[PDB]
C-alpha cells in the first residue's frame, strides 16, 4: 500500500471535484508496460487546512470494504506530505452521470434500479460507521461494469460526533447547493436523513437519464426565477423548499418510483426513509418489473 511516485505514469485527467483532482496512471515499477491502471487523487492545491481534511477522507476510504465502495489501495508520499497522493482502483466505465448520459437507450428502468439498490447498500453501510457522506450524487458514483457501480469519492464524508445524530459544518466556497436538505442549508446540519434526501436527488438525476434541461440546478432556477444570482439563490432556494416546491417527476418515471423520491424530500427530517427501507422498496419495485 505505499506507492512510489516515480513509477506513476500519468494518462488523462478523470476529473476534479470539491479541491481534489483525479488522474488514470499507470503504477509501473518494473518500468516494462505490465502494470496495473489505477485512478489517482490528489490535492488541487496543496495547504495545511486541506491537507489534514485529505488525511481524514483517506483513512475513511481505507476503512469501508464493501462491493459498492471504491477500493483503496495504498498511497504516495513519496514527494513529501504536501503532495500526497490517494491511490484506488480504477473503474473503467466512468462516472455514472457520464455513462447514462452516453448509453440512455441501453439502460432500462430495472438497471437504473439495480443501481438505486446498490447506490442505497454502500450508503447503509457507511451509516453503520457513522459516516455521513454529504455529497451523494451521480457525477460521484461509478461505474465497474454494467451490473456494479460504486460510491466512488468521499471528499466531504464526516464521522458523526459520538453524542449527537448530526454534524455542523460550513466550508469555505461552492456548496451543491442543489442536492442538499433544506437544514444543511439553513442550519449547516448533516446527517444521515439529509445523505437520504441526497439519494432523492440522485434517484431523480437517475430517471432524467442526465437531461441538461432536467438537471436539479436547471429545474430549480426555473422554479426560482432565472432573473436571480448570488447569494440570493440560496435564500430563494430555502423559501422554496419551505413551501413544498420539488423536483418534477421526471419524464417516463412511474408514480411509486416518484412516491420513492417525494418521501425523500420530507422537510421533516424524522419521517425521511431509512436507507434500508429504500433498499427494501427498491427491490420490491424491482421484483414487480421482473415478473
Ligand atoms: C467526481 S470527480 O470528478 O472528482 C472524480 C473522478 C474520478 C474518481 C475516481 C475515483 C476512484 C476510481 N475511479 N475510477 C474512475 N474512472 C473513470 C474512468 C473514466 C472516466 N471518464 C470517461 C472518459 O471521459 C472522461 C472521464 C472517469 C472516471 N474514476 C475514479 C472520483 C472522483
Amino acid at each position: 500500500t505505499q506507492f512510489e511516485e516515480r513509477h506513476l505514469k500519468f494518462l488523462q485527467q478523470l476529473g476534479k471535484g470539491n479541491f481534489g483532482s483525479v488522474e488514470m496512471c499507470r503504477y509501473d515499477p518494473l518500468q516494462d508496460n505490465t502494470g496495473e491502471v489505477v485512478a489517482v487523487k490528489k490535492l488541487q492545491h496543496s495547504t495545511e487546512e486541506h491537507l489534514r481534511d485529505f488525511e481524514r477522507e483517506i483513512e475513511i476510504l481505507k476503512s469501508l470494504q464493501h462491493d459498492n465502495i471504491v477500493k483503496y489501495k495504498g498511497v504516495c508520499y513519496s514527494a513529501g506530505r504536501r503532495n500526497l497522493k490517494l491511490i484506488m482502483e480504477y473503474l473503467p466505465y466512468g462516472s455514472l452521470r457520464d455513462y447514462l448520459q452516453k448509453h440512455k437507450e441501453r439502460i432500462d428502468h430495472i438497471k437504473l434500479l439495480q443501481y438505486t439498490s446498490q447506490i442505497c447498500k454502500g450508503m447503509e453501510y457507511l451509516g453503520t460507521k457513522r459516516y455521513i457522506h454529504r455529497d451523494l450524487a451521480t457525477r460521484n458514483i461509478l461505474v465497474e461494469n454494467e451490473n456494479r457501480v460504486k460510491i466512488g469519492d468521499f471528499g466531504l464524508t464526516k464521522v458523526l460526533p459520538q453524542d449527537k445524530e448530526y454534524y455542523k459544518v460550513k466550508e469555505p466556497g461552492e456548496s451543491p447547493i442543489f442536492w442538499y436538505a433544506p437544514e444543511s442549508l439553513t442550519e449547516s446540519k448533516f446527517s444521515v436523513a439529509s445523505d437520504v434526501w441526497s439519494f432523492g436527488v440522485v434517484l431523480y438525476e437517475l430517471f432524467t437519464y442526465i437531461e441538461k434541461s432536467k438537471s436539479p440546478p436547471a429545474e430549480f432556477m426555473r422554479m426560482i426565477g432565472n432573473d436571480k444570482q448570488g447569494q440570493m439563490i440560496v435564500f430563494h432556494l430555502i423559501e422554496l423548499l419551505k413551501n413544498n416546491g420539488r423536483l418534477p417527476r421526471p419524464d417516463g418515471c412511474p408514480d411509486e418510483i416518484y412516491m420513492i423520491m417525494t418521501e425523500c424530500w420530507n422537510n421533516n427530517v424524522n419521517q425521511r426513509p431509512s436507507f434500508r427501507d429504500l433498499a427494501l422498496r427498491v427491490d420490491q419495485i424491482r421484483d414487480n418489473m421482473a415478473g
